[PDB]
């Protein structure tokens, strides 16, 4: 149901962006083309007692800075050019926030509404076995992603320890675990937490004043919700609209996040939520508010409603939200755009300080995780912004410009390309 295809337009996105850096030519044929791709079966035994098999992606695009980060999504749409998409955009993701990661992903095309406790803990564990030997805590560390919960990690990890003998820091093999198996204090809001620092900061950088204002939210999951809640309680914003695969619910006195959760738990969805208004993704994207985050699936905005957009700033919480196109009649309208690999850069940063805890086998605070996160988001976006004012380009290409030449100088100093 994509627009355009997500690899294709992640490449379009890397060349318009390197149109204004010095790189050679060599480098971009390498930044452009994943470093490794491997596509498994994963035959799990359903309660039946049938075997069905699915099909399974590990890419991993480039490991010049370290061990390649990404979490992993379930989803019946999936298709590999997303899983390399979602690969090329973590690269980019851990290097601005200078972070020592490559860039990777996991996926499993599987509807997971239609499994079961234990057909999904077979599923993730047939998935460990199947890409154990392109896996590791000094190889590539996976992470909850679209449709997959800090349950199915501790599934992953219990599983990469059995097949790894206890040989090494096992707990650092994936990140986003529960706290029990290894957690890390602040990693169930990382992502939101990121994104609203960099909303502030992109607020002072504006001179608004965020107390009071409007935050429509696209997806309830783990990082939608999330933000809502952290916008309504850090920032006194005003959440007027939220929404999920089914639909959305708009109140123009403002919802209340954890009611809206509750409602959607005890429903399956938001819809039909009390004291609300049911309307559509679609409706809630052309929203009159001060803020839009989108925090669900891929290309929402395009030019079927790039012009129609009518917020101050747009917060990408997603993974590759808006199109190029759309980013140049966003910027042709004034609109400020939080790039969609730094501003969400707040969960693989707290993924990061999780496998470090792990690593190190010793483990930290909430107010010490806090403190570093906003030090790094705030570095981060401040870094990005005057890039895209100096340089007087778009905020995607300027954080690209941070990004990219990171990398390259990985490989410029590992021998990888001459020039
Ligand atoms: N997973 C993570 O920890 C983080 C994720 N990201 C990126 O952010 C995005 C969202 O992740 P996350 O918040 O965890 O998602 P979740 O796994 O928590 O849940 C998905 C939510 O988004 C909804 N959704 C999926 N597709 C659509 C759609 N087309 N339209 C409207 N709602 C939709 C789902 O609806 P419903 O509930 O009805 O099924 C659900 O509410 C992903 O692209 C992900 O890669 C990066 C930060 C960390
Ligand atoms: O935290 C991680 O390592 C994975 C995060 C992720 O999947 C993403 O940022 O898209
Ligand atoms: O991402 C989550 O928080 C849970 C994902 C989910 O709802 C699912 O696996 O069906
Ligand atoms: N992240």
């Amino acid at each position: 149901m994509v627009e355009i295809d997500p690899f294709e337009m992640a490449v379009k996105q890397l060349e318009r962006a390197a149109q204004y850096m010095d790189i050679s030519e060599e480098a971009l044929e390498w930044l452009k083309k994943p470093m490794r791709i491997v596509e498994v079966s994963v035959p799990i035994e359903m309660d039946d007692g049938s075997v069905k098999v699915f099909t399974g992606f590990r890419v991993q695009h480039n490991w010049a800075r370290g061990p390649t980060k990404g979490g992993i999504r379930w989803h019946p749409a999936e298709t590999l050019s997303t899983v390399k998409a979602l690969a090329t955009w973590m690269t980019w993701k851990v290097a601005v926030v200078d972070l020592p990661y490559g860039g990777g992903k996991g996926g499993i095309i599987v509807n997971p509404k239609e499994l079961s406790e234990r057909e999904q803990e077979r599923l993730a564990r047939a998935y460990i076995r199947a890409v154990y030997d392109v896996i590791g805590p000094w190889t590539d560390i996976p992470a909850p992603d679209v449709y997959t919960n800090p349950k199915i990690m501790g599934w992953m990890m219990d599983e990469y320890e059995t097949i790894m003998r206890r040989k090494g820091p096992a707990f650092g093999v994936i990140t986003g675990k529960p706290l029990s198996i290894g957690g890390s204090l602040g990693r169930g809001t990382a992502t939101a937490q990121g994104a609203i620092f960099t909303i502030r900061e992109a607020a002072k950088a504006l001179g608004i004043d965020l107390k009071g204002k409007k935050i429509a939210v696209q997806g309830y999951g783990n990082a939608g919700y999330y933000t809502a809640k952290l916008a309504k309680e850090q920032l006194g914003m005003t959440v007027v609209a939220v929404s999920d695969s089914r639909g959305g619910i708009y109140n123009p006195d403002g919802l209340d996040p954890d009611e809206v959760l509750k409602w959607k738990r005890e429903h399956g969805s938001v819809k039909d939520f009390p004291g609300a208004t049911n309307i559509t993704n679609e409706e809630l994207l052309e929203l009159e508010v001060d803020v839009l985050a989108p925090a669900a699936i891929e290309e929402v905005i395009t030019e079927k409603n790039a012009d129609n957009i009518k917020a101050k700033i747009v917060a990408e919480v997603a993974n590759g939200p808006v199109t190029p196109e759309a980013d140049d009649i966003l910027r042709e309208k004034g609109i400020l755009q939080i790039p969609d690999f730094l501003c969400n850069a707040g969960g693989v940063t707290v993924s990061y300080f999780e496998w470090v805890q792990n690593i190190n086998g010793y483990y930290w605070t909430e107010e010490e995780v806090r403190e570093k996160l906003d030090k790094k988001m705030t570095k981060a976006f401040w870094e990005v912004y005057n890039t895209h004012k100096d340089k007087n380009i778009h905020m995607r290409d300027a954080a690209y410009v941070v990004a990219v030449s990171r990398v390259y100088q990985a490989m410029k100093d590992r021998g990888w390309v001459k020039k």
